[PDB]
């Protein structure tokens, strides 16, 4: 069985208050706590790009993991913002972190992409084709942000999560998962031709508001599990109304949901990951811990995981 | 065992020959041939983007799959010019073909990026989670092309191709495979900040020119067979010069290499799927036979598959 054998991440230095964002377009601190739960978010340096955050990240991931970057089959970078279409992030990663062996795409599926990745990589691990694979979920939204659209602008931030994939032992690792996308949502949420970011917030609302708690009972039902049996949820943190909902779904007190969407904002693919480092470093999540894991994105893609933690 | 199921293709209408690039730079049909192999190139309309000729490419390989779209469990696009960056163009096509229950994500690495989907294809459906994996390698070099530079100009094409892979009898399906990168080449082919592909083009060859042929040796020596067992070999159609030192090394005759690369240039990750079926189309290929796909692309990716044609 594949699980996870360390986490890690790349959190920006700078923050961007409620209050900075009151400067830069028509909004105020009170309407973007209300309505998303957002009250900061981190922005990359002009300087730093994914592949900067996604290295450091995979380092902090493998050290946890006690992995050295030699032995890594392969690699995974979940990402819509690389520095450059090609080479890919994960090509760069790839030789940053002197793993030379190791093969590298990087997958798009805007904030589903971690699950994407963390289900590939598991189809490798468990056909005992490879035995590590690092997983890379990084967004520079900054860089693809209209700064003068408060739509938008109040949503997204930087940085990156990473996890080292492998074989566990005996009732661990990944027991279920559920990948799925509708591309007739795709009007709903796209890149335009200024490298800007267009949504119709409402609608994309209302699909994940539904969509995300029943990709959680299905991951529950296919592991074999009941609501009861989960120990914590790590939802996408875009809007902890949606999260709310998936929590109401699975019937789970408030202290077994990650919420870090108040300090990061929506950092897309590397929501899930940031919020996994920040719940294990608080010591919120054991070694035998059910969790699941839940993300929705655009071209609307979504994806869950229920995973036994620990090797 | 997976296997490949169909195939299909969309080679755009449009036909650059070496005589028209000769009014557009400073170049010579007699040099193009020479170096390249190259003598036309198709090119998509100004309305005509990687997810038209993905959708395309993709219902000409369902039909001969006799798979409905219905069917399919996951669409991957190996591109690295989607339409926008998000919807990609497998949630694109997965709306436009009625693919409802797939998940979909794009891919990206460079001119392997087929070779890359097409694996984790294979370890999708031989985990037994998906049973219809559609394939599909896009791409409108056109739109990354710096029209005015001779270096590359001469060089890039449009087209689609496609499989559908999913379960096949017997001592049928993919056999072996590699998968590779070295993200030390990055700095020798890459994107701009202009959205222009940057070459140097020696050294892409020197690298090209060795790893093609060892990727072969790799994945029949992995499948258990000798040189004398392989049936076609259907390598990247960048350049014939690399492409022969491929037969080369495999000691295999003329008319057993696919060579489109003088019809279509270079169609990166769609090379090998039109290649594939140009000889489909021309009875070259047969059930039974022993196929070795090469590819080699940007970031320094590269991949192989042996494969026994026939379901
Ligand atoms: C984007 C989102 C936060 C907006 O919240 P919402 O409840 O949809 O808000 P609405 O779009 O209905 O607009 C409510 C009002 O606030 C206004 N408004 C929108 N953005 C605002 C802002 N930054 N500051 C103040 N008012 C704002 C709207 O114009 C509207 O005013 P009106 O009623 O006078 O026309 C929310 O819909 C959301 O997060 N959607 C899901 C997106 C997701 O899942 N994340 C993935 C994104 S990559
Ligand atoms: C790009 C490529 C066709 C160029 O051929 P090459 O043998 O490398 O040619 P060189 O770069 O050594 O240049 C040879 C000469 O031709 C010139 N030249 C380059 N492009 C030319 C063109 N279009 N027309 C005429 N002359 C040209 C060069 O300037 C040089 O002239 P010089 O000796 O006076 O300086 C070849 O290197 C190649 O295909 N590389 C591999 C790329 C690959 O694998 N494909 C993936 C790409 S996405």
């Amino acid at each position: 069985k594949a699980g996870i054998l360390g986490v890690g991440r790349y959190i920006p230095e700078k923050v961007l208050t409620n209050h900075d964002l009151e400067k830069m377009v028509e909004t105020s601190d009170e309407w973007i706590r209300t309505r998303t739960g957002i009250e900061e978010r981190r922005i990359a340096a002009d300087d730093v790009f994914s592949s900067h955050m996604a290295v450091a990240a995979a380092k902090n991931a493998l050290e946890q993991a006690e992995v050295a970057a030699e032995d890594l089959d392969m690699i995974l970078v979940a990402t819509v913002t690389p520095d450059q279409s090609f080479p890919t992030v994960s090509c760069m990663i790839q030789e940053q972190l002197g793993a030379k062996k190791a093969c590298a795409m990087d997958i798009s599926a805007a904030c589903a992409g971690f699950m994407y990745g963390v289900v590939t990589g598991k189809q490798f691990i468990e056909s005992g084709t490879y035995k590590h694979v690092l997983v890379v979920g990084v967004e520079k939204l900054s860089s693809i942000t209209d700064w003068e659209d408060r739509n938008t602008a109040v949503l997204f931030g930087d940085g990156a999560g990473a996890a080292v994939v492998g074989p566990v032992s005996d009732d661990r690792g990944i027991l279920s998962f559920e990948l799925g996308a509708d591309g007739t949502g795709g009007q709903h949420l796209y890149l335009n031709e200024k490298r800007h970011t267009i949504m119709n917030g409402r609608e994309v609302f209302k699909f994940a508001v539904r969509q995300m708690g029943e990709s959680c009972v299905n991951v529950i039902e296919k592991a074999g599990l009941s609501k009861e049996d989960v120990d914590f949820l790590i939802p996408h943190q875009a809007n902890i109304r949606i999260m709310e909902a998936a929590r109401e779904r699975l019937e789970l007190p408030v202290e077994k949901m990650s919420k870090t969407v108040h300090k990061y904002g929506n950092t897309s693919a590397a929501s899930i990951p940031i919020s996994l480092v920040e719940e294990l470093e608080a010591g919120k999540i054991k070694d035998g811990d059910v969790v699941v894991m839940v993300g929705f994105g655009g071209g609307l893609t979504w994806g869950a995981i229920a995973i036994r933690w620990g090797r």
